[PDB]
């Protein structure tokens, strides 16, 4: 039964856009419909965040914070100095002023959004020692995001999240492939990548880096310009955080909070070949992944990096082994779901037979009851007890 009234906030991965972008084709729902609307219609108050798809998780967390409570994004003076981008970014009105008033939220996150969600919780609770020390030593102001002490997040749910990275980043032509993925997602929205649309269509929100699509420029052209830009070549990027070493580095500091419930869902869309031990894409997997990414993910081994046979099963973009929670470089505890959702640990909800884009409706799958999936999840989050209790 309903034990809390916290609203749900949806958070995308290294692809994703606001509700008004992409001509109204939703990242959360895609060709299937509008997940936020379904949840709202069913009595579960739900909102959606839109942050930089290619930006580092740090940048995304700072963007998510401002978007939630309102104000100007503040990446931190120490962080900005370190990486060479603007300290202040876009200004937001704030989706949920209730937060500065003792309210809490449930975050449902897909792909890299699960890293961002985890990071946000960490900053909200503990702040950043490094930013605190820099502000004192340099006499600069400090965002509350870096002071700690907030209590805004009741739970975090991740879907198809590369908690331990994805080996997709290891492809020799990953740079070109990754942008082709962006192009494949545009195509699912019926948007061409060789047309210089005058409307925005898809904002990568690279305000901090000073990058934006220019007049007369197609997405193909823009992407060629981003591949050579700091959001692709620096360590302050989605690209780095998505890698196995980058994810490991993130796990070293982004820990599960004992005040928050964590739920993890894995996805897989492959079969094992009996002769090679490799994994192959199943019928129905999105075409781009089936041809360009799945074959690699299902066969790439690297002993020195610690990529073994456990990593071969995949959803076409992320290795399933990486999804149940952070493990590499992490102290977090992961427990298989046994009927009780516990606070401060990863509740492994299992593996679902869907692909990376099917789980959010971007790619069709008439056998996947997506409406039921999200409604069941919503009822579960609504049933979570704030401060529960011990018994026989
Ligand atoms: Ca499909
Ligand atoms: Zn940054």
């Amino acid at each position: 039964s309903r034990a809390n009234d916290a609203p749900i906030v949806l958070l995308h991965g290294f692809t994703g856009w606001g509700r008004e972008e992409m001509f109204g084709f939703k990242y959360w729902g895609g060709v299937r419909g509008d997940i936020e609307q379904w949840l709202n219609d069913n009595g579960y108050r739900t909102y959606t965040l839109a942050v930089g798809p290619l930006s580092s998780n740090w940048d995304r967390a700072c963007e998510a914070y401002a978007q939630l409570v309102g104000g100007t994004v503040d990446y931190g003076a120490a962080h900005a100095a370190k990486h060479g981008h603007a300290r202040f970014g876009r200004t937001y009105p704030g989706l949920l002023p209730e937060l500065k008033r003792g309210g809490r939220i449930h975050i449902i996150a897909h792909s890299q959004g699960g890293q961002t969600a985890r990071m946000l919780v960490s900053l909200l609770e503990n702040g950043s020692q490094e930013e605190r020390e820099y502000a004192k030593a340099h006499n600069v102001s400090l965002s509350p995001l870096f002071e700690g002490g907030h209590h805004f997040v009741l739970s975090v749910t991740t879907i198809a999240t590369p908690h331990d990275g994805t080996t997709l980043v290891n492809m020799v032509d990953f740079t070109d492939r990754f942008f082709d993925f962006q192009k494949a997602v545009l195509k699912a929205a019926a948007v061409a990548s060789n047309v210089p649309y005058t409307s925005q269509v898809y904002d990568f929100k690279l305000d901090q880096w000073g990058l934006r699509r220019q007049p007369g420029e197609s997405f193909d052209q823009y992407f060629e310009r981003l591949k050579r830009s700091p959001v692709w070549t620096s360590t302050d990027t989605a690209r780095y955080d998505l890698s196995v070493p980058g994810a490991e580095k993130l796990n070293q500091w982004v820990k599960a909070s004992p005040n928050t419930y964590y739920l993890s869902f894995a996805t897989e869309r492959t079969y094992r070949g009996a002769l090679t031990g490799n994994y192959y894409p199943e019928l129905g997997m999105n075409a781009f992944s089936a041809v360009v990414c799945a074959p690699f993910l299902g066969s790439y081994r690297n002993a020195t990096l610690g990529i073994d046979d456990r990593w071969l099963e995949n959803d076409g973009i992320v290795n399933a082994f990486s999804m149940n929670g952070p493990k590499r470089g992490s102290t977090d505890r992961i427990v298989p779901y046994d009927g009780t959702i516990k606070k401060g640990v990863w509740n492994d909800m299992g593996t679902y037979n869907v692909d990376h884009l099917e789980v959010i409706g971007v790619d069709p799958n008439p056998l996947f009851d997506i409406r039921a999936f999200y409604l069941r999840l919503a009822e579960q989050l609504a049933s979570l007890q704030p401060h529960h209790h011990h018994h026989h």
